[PDB]
């Protein structure tokens, strides 16, 4: 067994659609180059945008956006309030979303990521980017990019 | 597809070193509590300690230190010189090893991390754990501790 090294532990699986998570922000919004390369999309076309936090005791830990390519979906996941966004999404709609790829990467948190997560500048972050598809195939459904301060969170892989 | 956030990327889920690793140490030593703990043996009985490290136009990029508790592999871990350990290891001696668990931290480096990976005080790190068995058994075989700077790798991972 390994210890863990810091206070929380959370599965990198679950982590993207945890139920205790918060919807900051749900709105439609032009793709930044990024997010469009990822969705395989065109640069400045409406993607919706839902944004979350999840604090443990009042302290903000993991801040993430997601970004979602099919505009059919607005009128379901504008109404998503609190709890793990594809649940909500699976029981509204039938889609079940499985990840396809992750990419994982430490920086010091910059600008806006500080005020979101209400941490001092250049505090570590761990960020998670993942690609979801439809129980399915292979055109991503969601693109999400979220922020953990990794001063509390130490994320675990089952194998 | 995701763009990358770092300068090169590695599969979270290839094992052990890189193919370009070199060893930096191989020896018998006492277990640590943490080390001891991760192979589930007692505190203070010998293990076989390997250090690798990846370089790239010298610079230090990634330090991984490999524990293992199967003293009888240590005709075959002294000889290791560089490559990948885990090709190395299945290639003497048949043991693909395979994954049970992974731990992934970020934190900020010192002392003697900043001396191994000869970076500032206070660089940010990915830290990533791992803990791997021979086919079956409830004995882990090897527990390894990665050390890559953040700046320069992201890990990836298909699913
Ligand atoms: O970042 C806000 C805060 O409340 O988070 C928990 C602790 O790290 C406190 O130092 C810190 O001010």
């Amino acid at each position: 067994h390994m210890n863990a090294q810091a206070r929380f532990s959370q599965n990198l699986l679950d982590q993207g659609s945890h139920p205790t998570s918060e919807k900051l922000l749900s709105v439609l919004r032009p793709a930044s180059g990024h997010v469009a390369d990822a969705l395989g999309i065109t640069e400045g076309e409406n993607v919706i945008h839902l944004r979350t936090l999840r604090r443990v005791n009042g302290v903000a830990l993991c801040l993430i956006d997601h970004y979602f390519a099919d505009l059919t979906l607005w009128p379901t996941l504008q109404r998503f309030d609190s709890g793990s966004l594809h649940d909500f999404l699976r029981e509204q709609t039938g889609i079940a979303l499985r990840r396809s790829q992750t990419r994982i990467s430490a920086r010091r948190a910059q600008a806006k990521e500080c005020q979101r997560l209400e941490i001092p500048n250049m505090s570590p972050l761990l960020c998670v980017r993942t690609l979801n598809h439809r129980d399915g195939e292979s055109s991503p459904a969601e693109y999400s990019v979220s922020l953990t301060r990794a001063d509390m969170i130490e994320f675990t892989m089952e194998h």
